[PDB]
């Protein structure tokens, strides 16, 4: 049978990001899993699916592809119906929103908002390594700032690219997921529109089931 | 048809990144400068455009974008014909590869490469700034590594996602130009088939205009 594959950990953000646009399109998928324990993403095997030996790759058929929002684009393409139509490539205007708030959550809001999530739950929770809260705090800033924009985005329409879901909020999710699970969560309740935007994503099915993937079995 | 407008300094990088793609497709535009020294990119005009207060920015009728790739996109579909065609949207597989190496140029490529431009050139010739060698012997050894691969690659194919030129080549231009502007620049000769695709590249006609936009006085 032919269902498609992603390659790492189905808990790491970036696998997330894929997974999550299969389950919104209804595709069906496996997540091999890919051992950094034993350097498994450094073996041959792995680095003629990703060069780079990271995580994920993809396979369908005789493509291989890596770069999470690259196999998430592909997915979101090759699966599309009208009622799921979530990089909106007909409409050049809306499809213009879509990739101008996917390059902010990759150039500006994922910048300020990943070192915390480093420092506060990977660090601490994967190896038990410290935290630096200088890098914290200037995050934490620099996050406020980023959010005071959100939150006027956020008041206009009901997602980020205008009124309708799409690759923009999805892309948002992997790692403000994992943002909620340190001590700062409560951040985003000073910001109601945009606590609103993400109760709205969190109530979507896909996302609900991506996001128990995410949690310790 | 009016033209449409690219806001920023021509010769900043992100900016390069659009005008190059605008004049891949032959379309008409105009660049109107920003001046960073009277705070332009901050001004109540600037952020109805950049909500975050960066350039580039863009303008076509009632439609402001930011995020020179979203912008670079949004140029790409509107004037594309069967000719020009640099994103192959009608193509999952190609636009896969365009898109992937439109990722590892964000990702993995302008984060080796783009610190060595920094400490080598833009610190010392646009505030007089300081050079870092630490961060720059780091970021060459990355680079090398990056290098490796893109050689690999640009021995299957003369471009990053096939046997055609795409968005995910002219991505590589800006920064790649200021490299080469750098003690460094010989680097690319160790990597014979980057070298040749670099100097396709620079054969361009559309690239020798947007190049020759690319000084200081
Ligand atoms: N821009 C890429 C990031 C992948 C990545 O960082 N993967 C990490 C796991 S998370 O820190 C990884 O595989 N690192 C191994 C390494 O670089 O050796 C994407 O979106 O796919
Ligand atoms: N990912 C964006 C980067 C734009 C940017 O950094 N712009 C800088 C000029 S170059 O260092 C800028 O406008 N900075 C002003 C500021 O941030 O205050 C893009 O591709 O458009
Ligand atoms: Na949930
Ligand atoms: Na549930
Ligand atoms: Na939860
Ligand atoms: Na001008
Ligand atoms: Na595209
Ligand atoms: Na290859």
């Amino acid at each position: 049978m032919a269902p498609v594959k992603v390659f790492g950990p189905a808990m790491s953000t970036n696998v997330a990001r894929v997974t999550l646009c299969l389950e919104e399109v209804g595709a069906e998928y496996e997540v091999v899993n890919i051992d950094f324990n034993t350097m498994e993403h450094k073996s041959p095997e792995h680095l003629a699916r990703n060069p780079f030996g990271q995580i994920p790759a993809f396979q369908d058929g005789d493509l291989l592809l890596w770069e999470s929002r690259a196999i998430s684009k592909y997915v979101l393409r090759k699966y599309k119906t009208d009622e799921v139509d979530l990089l909106r490539e007909s409409n050049l205007e809306e499809a213009a929103m879509v990739d101008v708030w996917t390059e902010v959550d990759a150039h500006t809001y994922n910048p300020a908002l990943s070192p915390i999530v480093y420092q506060c739950l990977f660090n601490p929770m994967m190896r038990g390594l410290p935290t630096d809260e200088k890098v914290v705090a200037e995050s934490l800033e620099k996050l406020k700032k980023v959010l005071e924009v959100y939150e006027a985005r956020l008041s206009k329409h009901s997602y980020l690219a205008g009124d309708f879901v799409s690759f923009a909020d999805l892309n948002h999710f992997p790692y403000t997921f994992y943002f909620m699970a340190t001590p700062h969560a409560a951040l985003f309740d000073s910001y109601p529109h945009v606590k609103a935007w993400w109760d709205r994503l969190m109530a979507r099915p896909a996302v609900k089931k991506i996001a128990a993937t995410m949690v310790p079995p």
